[PDB]
C-alpha cells in the first residue's frame, strides 16, 4: 500500500487484505464508489438522483450506507478472461471469479481509477474515467500476452445492469449504436409522476469501440448452473446472443483474440445512462475513441487542477505531506463545486462544504452566500435546506424541524472575510424566501441573529425542536420545551463572530446587542448546562439536563466542549476540565468519539440517536465532522500539541495494525470511524467508507490557518504557527490573495520569540502587509 | 413431476428443468412462497407487512415481483452437508453449492414443503410447516448414513438473516433462546414512526432442538473467499463462533456427528420474528419439539380441511382432478380467509376473494358483505379499498381513483344468494362510513345501483376517472370526461342482478327503475361503444374511442366483450363476431390474451398499462382473472365447448413442452401467463408464479355451476351440466346446504333430452327441491 506516480495515484497490492477500501471519482452531474475487488456504486442527476447500475432486487431508494456490504451480485466492473486451449478463466479485477492472481494493483487516482492484474501470464489493466460534463463512465481495457508462445483468448465484459423496474425492463444488441442497451420504465402509480419522469434516462448503454464475436443480454444465460464462479456462457466457446425480454438483462460482449508473444490488444467502452438510443450515440461520437478519451482525461485534469488549493505541504511526516497534497484538495472542492449531489442541501451542510471553497474558488462561496441567504425567511429564520434548482424540494431529515440552520452564517463567513477580505459582499442586496423586501447581505446576517436570540426559552437556553447539529437527536425538544446545550454555546460564539464583523463595519449599536446576546447566553450556560467538569448536552421537554456525570449512556458529549471553548462559556477555570474528560472518556486512537459511553438502547427523552448501533454515526462513532470542531477549538487556545495529534489520527497509517483495522485507502477522510471503543474493540476504528461529510473543510481550514498558521486579516497574512514540536524543521508552500509565499519554518535554540524573516530581512510583528498579485515571497520562520 | 402421496402433495424430480417452479404456504399471519431451488421469500403481519429474513442490500417495501428474479444471496433456506473425511461438501436443497446430486425431489403439500435430496451417499430430508396462528417456520431435517461404514459429518444449517438496517443491526448467539438472534431497528425519521413502530419484531431468531458444536452470525466470516460456492467457515473443522456488531447477521450453526451405517438422526429449528427474546422463548417451549411439531401439524391439516370445499370430481382427466380437488380450494381458501395479508384489500378483490368463501365457509362470505356495506359512502358510491382494522389506511392503488367498485356488489352477492339461500342478509342494518344513517343491506344495494347510474355522462356511460377493473388504465378519463366501455357493460350485468333480487323481494319498483337503467347503458353503449366487430374499451377525454379496429396495438380488450356478453349489450347478432374476434386476436396455447396486439410505447390517453412490457400483466398477458371472465361468459350463453377449452388452458400439462415453458407446479393458478403470443413468441406462457389473484374464485364457481352444473337456486340444486363432450361418463361429489349428492353423469344415445334419476328413479323438471341437512343422495344424469 503506497503512494505512486509522483503523488497522483495510490496503490493497494492485495484484494482481500482490505477488502472494503475504496476511492471515489465525480463531475458535474455524477459521482461513482469504486471498490478495490470491482464493485461500485455510481449515481448521476438528472436532475434528481438515479442509477443505470442496479441491483439484482427491488431496491430502496439510497446512494450507499455507511460500512456499505457487498455482495456477489452487487453491481460491479469487470472483465472475465478465458484460455481458449485449456478452459481455465479468471476475472479483472479479482470478483467475480476470485482466482488466484499473479499480480494486483488497485489505483486510486486523482483524476482515474485503475487496476493491473495477472494470471495465466496474461496481463490484464482497467482504467476508468469520466469526462467533467457527460454522465458516462470511460473505460479502457488492456490485454497483454506476457508469455513466448501465442495464446488464444476469449475475453467478456462482463457489466451486469440489475433488476431495472418490476413494471418494464428488457434488453437487446444495437448494431447502430454498437454495444448493447437496456431499457425500463421506472415505477410509478399517479398520473402526475408520469409528467414528472418524462425525461429519465431509463436506457443503460454498454457500448464497444470494436465489434464484438458476440454478446448475451439474458443474465440467467450468461449465468446458467456455473454461476457467476464460472458462467456457462463463457464455458460455451462462443456467448449465445440472447436478449431480455422482462428478464433481468446484463452487459456482456466476446472477444476471440490470438495474441503474439509480448502482443498488448486494447479495447475501449462506455457505461451509463440515455434517454434514448440516439443520446448513447451522441456519447459514443464524442467519447469513443483514442481521442474522445484524451481529450476528455485532460479536460478533466485541468478540472481537479483549477481545484487545487491554497497549500502545498513539506514536512518530516511523508503520510501528513501526501494526504495533504494529494488527497485533501481534491475532497474539499467535491464538496462546494457539486454540494454533495443533491438539488435540497441540508443548510449546514452548504453552508460548511462552501465554506472549505475560501481556499479553492472564494467566488463559489460568495455565491453561497448569496443563494442561502435569498431563501432566508422574513422572521430571519434560515430554512432547513437550501434550493438549488426552481422545482426541487425538502427531503428527507430537511422535512424535519432542526434548529441550528442560523449560526453556520457567521461561522463561516469568518473564514471567507478573513482570507478574501471581501467586505464588499456585505453589502449586496438579496431578497427573502417570501415577500418583497431586499436588504443587504449585511442585515440579512443581522437578521439571522437576532432570529437565534429571540428562539431561545426564559432561562436564555436556544430551543432543539427534534435536531440541532446532530440530525437524530429528535426527542429533547419536540414537545416544544426541549432545549440544546450546544446550540446555546455555539449561539454565543457566532454572535461574537458576528459582533466583530459589526465592529469592523462600524455598526456599533449592533456589535454591541450582540456580545450582549452572547454574554447572557453564555450566562445562562453557565447556570443551566455547566455540569462540574463539562457541559452538559441539552434539557428535555420535561427539564431532565443529560450528557451529565448521572448518565451512564451519553455521559459526555464532545460538542458542547469545543463550542463552549469557542463561544467563550469555558473560561481559563473551566478549560482544563474539558479536556481531561475529553481525553479520558472520547479519545481513542483512531480519533475523539464524539459522545460516549455510547447508547445501547432507546432513550425517548433523546430520541432515535440513540437507537443506532452503539459506536456508528451520531451513536457515539470519531464522527470526523465532531472531532474537527474539537481539533478546531483546540487551535483557538493555543493546545498545539493536543490539536495536532487528534487532527493526524484521522489520517489512517503508516501502522499496519491501523490500516488493516481501519479497512480505508488513505485518500480521503471518511465521515466516521467507529467509536464505542470501550464497549466493542474488535471494531473500533472501522471507516465508514464514506467520502461525503463537511469535515474536509474544517480540517484543511485547520491546517491552513492553525497548523501552518498563514491566516489571512484586513492586513494581510499573519504568520503564526502551531508546528507540532516533533518537526525540526517544515515547509510550505500558500497561496494567498494571488500572490505565493514559500514558508521555511526552522526551531532554532537562539531566541527566545518567534523571529519572521520576509526577503530574508527581519519584519516586527506577524503580518506580511505588502502583498503583490503574482509576487512570491519567501518566508523564513525561526520558532523557540 | 406427479402427484403423490394419494394428492396430499406433488413431486418435481430435477432442481434445473424448472427452477422458477415453487409452492405457497400460509397461516393466519404470514405467507411464504418456496422455491424449489431453496430460495423464499416470506411475509408476516404486525399488523402491517414486514419480513425477517431479508436481501443482502436495502429492499424497498414489496412482496414478490411477478416473475422475481432469484440471485444468489437471495433469502433461502438451505443446509451444508461436509464429509468430514474428504473434505467434500454439498447444500440441500440445492442452492448454494448446485452439487451433482444422486437424488431430488421437491414436494409442494397442501400443509407443508419438504424435499429429498441425495449426494456422497448421504439422504437429506427437509420439511417446512407452519402453524394456524403464530409468526414462525417449523423446520425438520432428517440426515441418514445410507452405506455400509460410518460416516463423520458436519451439518449446518445456513438460514441467512441479510441487510437488516442502516440505522441498526447485530446479532449474537444466546445459550438462554437456545439459539441465535439477529436485532435490528427499522429505519425512520420521524418522531411518530417511533411510536407507530414500537411493537415491530424487529429480532429475528433461528433456534435449535438440539445444542450444536458450533455458531457463526457474522455473513462475512461465515463466506471468507470461498463465497457461498465453498464456504470458509465450512472449510474450517469447526465455526469460529463470530458475532455482529452493525455487520450484516447470519443464522449458521454446526452439528458434527458420527453415523452408523442406515442410521438416521432428526434435527428440529424454528425460525422467524420476535419482538424480544421473551417472544422467541415462548414460541420454541410452544413448538421446538416433536409434540410441538405434531400437534401444530395436525391443527393445520385440520384448518386446511375445514376449507377443503364443496366439490370432489372424477372425469377422465386425472390432470384436472388433482388441480380441482386438491389445489384449487385450498387457493380459493387462503383468499377469502386472509384476504391477501393486507389491512386495505382493493375492493373489488375484497369481495371476488370473499365470493369465493361462498362455496367454503358461507359465513365469512356473508361477513365480508357486512364489513364492506358499512364502508360504504353516503352518496352509495364504494371505497376503493376496505378497511380491515382500525387505524389502516388505503395504500398504493387505493389512494388513485378508480370507479368500478360498485359492481361487483350485486356480481358476487348473486353467488351468494344462489348458493345459500340467505336472502335474510339483505334485511341486515349496517351503517355508512360517515354519518348516523343505517339502512338494511338491501338500502344499501339500491344506492349503489343509483350511484352506478348518476356516475355516467350525457351519453350515458360510465366516467372511468384514473381507472375500472384494469388498475393501471389511468389517463383514459383523468381529466374528468373519459368513460369506460367495460363498466358501461359491466354496469349493466349489475344491474340487471339486482333487478333479479328486487323481484325476488317484492322490490317491484327497484326492479323497473334498474331494469330500465341496464336498456339505456346497453343503448348507450351500442350507439358509442361498439365498433362493428365488437366492443370498444373506452372513450378518452378527448372524445376518441380506443380499443377499435383502426388501433395498431390494443386493437381489442377481451373483456368489453365477455361484459357485453354477460350484462346484454351483446344480441344475438354480436355474439359471433364476439367470438371469432377473440380467437383469431386473443386465444393462445397459454389461454386468451386480456387485449392484443401488446402495447410497445406509452399511449398517453390510455395511460400507465401501455408502458408494462408487452405481454406481462395487464398489457395483454394471458391474464387469468380475465381469461375467466370470458370462461363465466361463455358458459352464460351455453358455449360449452369453448369455455371447457378456455378453461382447461389455465392448468399447465400434461404436454412436456407446456410444462417446461410455463416453467410452473401445477398446485395453483398464477395471476398471469405471459402473452404478447404473437409479438414475442419465446416467452409466451411464462408463469408469473403469483398465487395471489381473484381469478381462482371464478374458476372455482365456473366448475361448480357451470361445467358441472351443480347451482343454487331458490327452490334447491339446478342440474344444467356443461360437460365437455369427449368425457363419455364422469362422477362428482358436491356438497350443497347441508347435503351431499354423489353424481354420475353419462351420455346415453337412447335418449333426446337430459334425464336426471334421483335415488334411482327419474324426476322431471332438473331441480332437487327436498333437500335435508345431512343426507346423501344419488343423483344419476343421462346426456345425449
Ligand atoms: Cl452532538
Ligand atoms: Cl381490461
Amino acid at each position: 500500500l503506497k503512494a505512486i506516480n509522483n503523488g497522483e495515484r495510490y496503490q493497494l497490492t492485495s484484494p482481500t487484505a482490505m477488502p472494503q477500501s475504496a476511492s471515489f471519482l465525480w463531475n458535474k452531474k455524477m459521482m461513482i464508489q469504486v471498490n478495490c475487488r470491482g464493485y461500485a456504486v455510481a449515481q448521476f442527476m438528472q436532475p434528481e438522483p438515479a442509477k443505470y447500475a442496479y441491483a439484482p432486487n427491488l431496491e430502496a431508494k439510497t446512494f450507499m450506507q455507511p460500512e456499505q456490504p457487498y455482495y456477489a451480485h452487487h453491481p460491479g466492473r469487470f472483465f472475465y478472461i478465458k484460455d481458449e486451449e485449456t478452459g481455465e478463466i479468471f476475472s479483472a479485477p479479482y470478483e467475480p471469479v476470485r482466482s488466484q492472481l499473479n499480480n494486483f494493483s488497485f489505483n486510486a487516482g486523482k483524476s482515474d481509477i485503475s487496476w493491473h492484474i495477472a494470471a495465466l501470464g496474461i496481463e490484464v489493466e482497467l482504467c476508468l474515467s469520466l469526462p467533467v460534463d457527460d454522465v458516462v463512465e470511460l473505460w479502457e481495457l488492456k490485454i497483454k500476452n506476457g508469455g513466448a508462445q501465442p495464446r488464444k483468448l476469449s475475453i467478456y465484459p462482463y457489466f451486469p445492469v440489475g433488476y431495472m423496474s418490476w413494471m418494464n425492463q428488457s434488453g437487446d444488441y444495437s448494431q447502430t449504436a454498437g454495444g448493447i442497451i437496456a431499457s425500463c420504465v421506472t415505477p410509478y402509480q399517479k398520473v402526475a409522476d408520469y409528467f414528472k419522469n418524462k425525461d429519465f434516462k431509463d436506457k443503460t448503454f454498454f457500448l464497444h469501440e470494436t465489434a464484438p464475436a458476440a454478446w448475451e443480454v439474458n443474465q440467467k444465460n450468461f449465468e446458467g448452473e456455473g454461476g457467476l464462479h464460472n458462467p456457462n456462457a463463457i464455458q460455451q466457446e462462443t456467448l449465445g446472443c440472447g436478449n431480455a425480454l422482462y428478464e433481468t438483462p446484463t452487459a456482456v460482449l466476446q472477444y476471440r483474440r490470438e495474441l503474439a508473444a509480448q502482443e498488448q490488444q486494447t479495447f475501449r467502452f462506455i457505461f451509463g445512462p440515455a434517454f434514448d438510443e440516439s443520446e448513447a450515440i451522441a456519447l459514443r461520437n464524442k467519447y469513443l475513441s483514442a481521442e474522445g478519451f484524451a481529450k476528455a482525461k485532460s479536460e478533466y485534469q485541468t478540472y481537479i487542477t483549477s481545484g487545487k488549493g491554497c497549500l502545498q505541504i513539506n514536512t518530516p511526516d511523508p503520510e501528513l505531506n501526501n494526504f495533504v497534497n494529494h488527497w485533501l484538495p481534491r475532497q474539499v472542492f467535491y464538496h462546494g463545486d457539486v454540494n454533495r449531489l443533491t438539488t435540497d442541501p441540508q443548510t449546514r451542510n452548504y453552508i460548511q462544504d462552501n465554506m472549505g471553497m475560501s481556499y479553492i474558488k472564494p467566488n463559489i462561496t460568495r455565491q453561497a452566500f448569496l443563494h442561502a441567504l435569498s431563501q432566508q425567511e422574513e422572521s430571519g429564520a434560515m430554512p432547513d435546506g437550501i434550493l438549488l434548482l426552481e422545482g426541487a424540494e425538502l427531503k428527507y431529515i430537511n422535512q424535519i424541524p432542526h434548529t441550528d440552520h442560523c449560526v453556520w452564517l457567521p461561522v463561516c463567513m469568518q473564514a471567507y472575510l478573513d482570507e478574501t477580505n471581501d467586505y464588499a459582499l456585505l453589502d449586496e442586496i438579496v431578497p427573502y424566501a417570501s415577500g418583497e423586501k431586499r436588504e443587504t447581505v449585511e442585515q440579512h446576517m443581522h437578521h439571522a441573529m437576532r432570529w437565534l436570540l429571540q428562539a431561545r426559552d426564559e432561562r436564555g437556553l436556544s430551543f432543539i425542536a427534534q435536531g440541532d447539529w446532530c440530525d437524530p437527536m429528535n426527542m429533547v425538544g419536540y414537545k416544544g420545551k426541549g432545549v440544546s446545550g450546544w446550540l446555546s454555546v455555539a449561539t454565543a460564539y457566532a454572535l461574537n463572530l458576528w459582533a466583530d464583523v459589526c465592529e469592523q463595519r462600524q455598526q456599533n449599536s449592533c456589535a454591541n446587542e450582540f456580545r450582549q446576546g452572547a454574554k447572557d447566553i453564555n450566562a445562562a450556560v453557565n447556570k443551566h448546562i455547566w455540569d462540574g467538569e463539562w457541559f452538559g448536552r441539552g434539557i428535555t421537554d420535561d427539564g431532565v439536563l443529560f450528557g451529565t456525570s448521572k448518565d451512564k449512556e451519553g455521559r459526555i458529549f464532545l460538542n458542547p466542549q469545543s463550542w463552549a471553548i469557542l463561544g467563550g462559556a469555558a473560561d481559563e477555570q473551566k478549560i482544563p476540565c474539558l479536556l481531561d474528560a475529553v481525553e479520558q472518556q472520547l479519545e481513542t486512537p483512531y480519533g475523539v468519539m464524539m459522545l460516549a459511553p455510547a447508547f445501547t438502547a432507546m432513550r425517548d427523552d433523546v430520541g432515535r440517536v440513540t437507537q443506532k448501533f452503539p459506536g456508528s454515526a451520531e451513536n457515539g462513532s470519531v464522527y470526523n465532522h465532531a472531532a474537527v470542531f474539537y481539533i478546531f477549538s483546540l487551535l483557538s487556545i493555543g493546545e498545539s500539541e493536543r490539536a495536532y495529534k487528534l487532527l493526524r489520527q484521522m489520517l489512517p497509517g503508516p501502522d499496519e495494525a491501523d490500516l488493516l483495522q481501519r479497512g480505508q485507502l488513505p485518500v480521503f477522510i471518511p465521515n466516521y470511524y467507529r467509536g464505542a471503543y470501550y464497549q466493542h474493540p474488535r471494531t473500533a476504528g472501522r471507516s465508514s467508507q464514506l467520502f461525503n461529510t463537511g469535515t474536509v473543510s474544517w480540517v484543511y481550514r485547520c491546517l491552513i490557518e492553525g497548523v501552518f498558521g498563514l491566516k489571512g486579516s484586513p492586513q494581510g497574512l499573519v504568520v503564526q504557527p502551531q508546528l507540532p514540536v516533533a518537526w525540526q524543521t517544515a515547509e510550505a508552500v500558500r497561496e494567498f490573495r494571488g500572490a505565493t509565499f514559500n514558508v521555511s519554518y526552522r526551531k532554532s535554540s537562539d531566541i527566545k520569540e518567534m523571529e519572521i524573516q520576509l526577503n530574508e530581512s527581519v519584519i516586527s510583528g506577524n503580518t506580511i502587509s505588502d502583498i503583490t498579485a503574482g509576487a512570491t515571497y519567501q518566508l523564513t520562520v525561526l520558532l523557540p
